[PDB]
């Protein structure tokens, strides 16, 4: 089970990669949680503390690390090996799901911040390919992270929109750099419904077939201090809706 969730929402689409992890712990015995999304934090959506989380060092700030496995001194190793140390390069949040923090990757100076890079791929390759746990990394709409080598191993890509024209621009693109990547399997996930207008807005612009799910908006379950830790309890019929999008996940993969 490999699974990636793309979209444009920061913590709140990340809510959406959060909750399928909490309920595909149930079913796997470990679960790879990689944050790809550097406008967001995959860890406290997870129900970590700000100093749980950044406990958790990200490959990106792995300097000695980088070091090892890329070279130093004018030397590149084109071909890095880091599958059997991955296990290391996070925390384990509880007894199934481990979280792996990517770190935002530097854009300017336009250098050359290969080895840093190279790191950072290598240990999505491994994630994707080398490794037999299930993977769910969260991502923003570029998706950059992804590659045609690891594009491959995807079970499915989750785009992440909400119920307007402006995110239905950005799933569709989502799907494009998907579907141009390799990725076979592209579906969607409407998240922060709130009315019923909204949903005849996406019965709309996108096939039944391709929509997984629709996630109701709570203005009391989502915000304030009972989000997070209290969630697990079927409560709001946000989390009925998250097990529905689950179970059609797995039928669509299996």
């Amino acid at each position: 089970m490999k699974l990636a969730v793309a979209g444009k929402g920061g913590v709140g689409k990340t809510t959406v990669a959060a909750g399928l992890i909490k309920i595909m712990a149930s079913d796997y015995d470990k679960i790879y949680a990689v944050d790809g999304d550097p406008d967001s934090c995959l860890g406290q959506t997870l129900g970590l503390s700000i100093e749980e989380a950044y406990a958790i060092t990200p490959l990106i700030e792995m300097k000695d690390e980088i070091r090892e496995k890329t070279g130093d001194g004018g030397l590149l190793i084109l071909n890095p090996k880091v599958d059997g140390d991955l296990d290391k390069y996070g925390r384990y949040i509880d007894d199934k799901i481990f979280l792996i923090r990517m770190g935002e990757i530097k854009k300017g100076g336009s250098q050359c911040y290969c080895r840093e890079n190279s790191f950072l791929g290598s240990v999505v390759s491994a994630l994707f390919l080398d490794k037999k746990e299930a993977v769910v990394m969260d991502m923003g709409a570029g998706i950059e992270h992804l590659t045609r080598g690891t594009a491959k191993a995807v079970d499915m890509m989750i785009a992440v929109i909400e119920p307007n024209l402006n995110s239905i621009k950005t799933g569709l693109n989502i799907e494009k750099l998907a579907g141009d990547l390799g990725i076979k399997k592209v579906r969607y996930v409407i998240n922060k419904v709130r009315n019923i207008k909204e949903e005849k807005l996406i019965k709309k612009h996108l096939p039944e077939d391709k929509i997984l799910g629709i996630i109701p908006y709570n203005e009391l379950f989502i915000e304030l201090s009972l989000k997070g830790e209290e969630i697990w309890q079927s409560t709001n019929p946000a989390f009925v809706n998250l097990h529905d999008i689950y179970q059609k996940l797995r039928l669509e993969v299996g």
